[PDB]
């Protein structure tokens, strides 16, 4: 089965997806994670993407659409996490799945207010050795463990990513609600609670 996790940055989409992949064996496709690997490796995608990312802008559709083609697994259930981000991306995803006799089964919309997303992101910390994600207030790193804060988690960039989310990504809500596959999630709640609600949604 094929899920899309949709919603603003910091809503908790990655936290839930990684949890789901791990416990239920979903294939977790994180375009954010994939892109950062590429940038850090200086691949051609990496080198081109870098500037858009640093600046809180969207990497161009064609690049991302091709990236998805590359990583989409022949078998397994799939969580799309951070893709699609635009209407053009969603149209292309539909056609790709189609050629494979597949489709998007559920779009989960992680609803959470602007106020909450700023607190989630500004406090997001990463363990660079394992890539485990933490938060200063809600799930603090173990003492003596070194962690970084991502550049795009800075206030100015956060502001721009929110803006980008509202302009380009938010119209996906109506796009999927149209298909009758959009389920709403209350992403404001604690992790365990948001998680139980994700499980109930997907049966
Ligand atoms: N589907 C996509 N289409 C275009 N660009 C993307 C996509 N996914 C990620 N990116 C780029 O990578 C950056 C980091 O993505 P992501 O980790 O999903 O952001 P967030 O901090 O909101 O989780 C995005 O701001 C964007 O520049
Ligand atoms: N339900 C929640 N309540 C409180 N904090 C959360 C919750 N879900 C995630 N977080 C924290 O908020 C930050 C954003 O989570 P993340 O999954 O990285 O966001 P997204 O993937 O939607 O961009 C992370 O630091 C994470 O540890
Ligand atoms: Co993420």
């Amino acid at each position: 089965m094929i899920l899309v996790f949709l919603g603003p940055p910091g809503a908790g989409k990655g936290t839930q997806a990684k949890r789901l992949a791990k416990e239920k064996g979903f294939v977790h496709i994180s375009t954010g994670d994939i892109l950062r690997e590429a940038v850090q490796k200086g691949t051609p995608l990496g080198k081109k993407a870098k500037e858009y990312m640093e600046r809180g802008e969207l990497v161009p559709d064609d690049l991302i659409i091709a990236l998805i083609e590359e990583v989409f697994p022949k078998h397994g259930n799939v969580i799309f996490d951070g893709f699609p981000r635009t209407v053009k991306q969603a149209e292309a995803l539909d056609e790709m799945l189609e050629k494979k006799g597949l489709k998007v089964d559920h779009v989960l919309l992680f609803e959470v207010p602007d106020e909450v997303v700023i607190e989630r992101l500004s406090g997001r910390r990463i363990n660079p050795e394992t890539g485990e994600v933490y938060h200063v207030k809600y799930n603090p790193p173990p003492p003596g463990v070194k962690v970084i804060q991502r550049e795009d988690d800075k206030p100015e960039v956060i502001k721009k990513r929110l803006e980008v989310y509202r302009e380009q990504t938010a119209p996906l809500i109506e796009y999927y609600k149209k298909k009758g596959i959009l389920r709403i999630i209350d992403a404001s709640k604690p992790v365990e609670e948001v998680y139980r609600q994700v499980l109930e949604v997907i049966g």
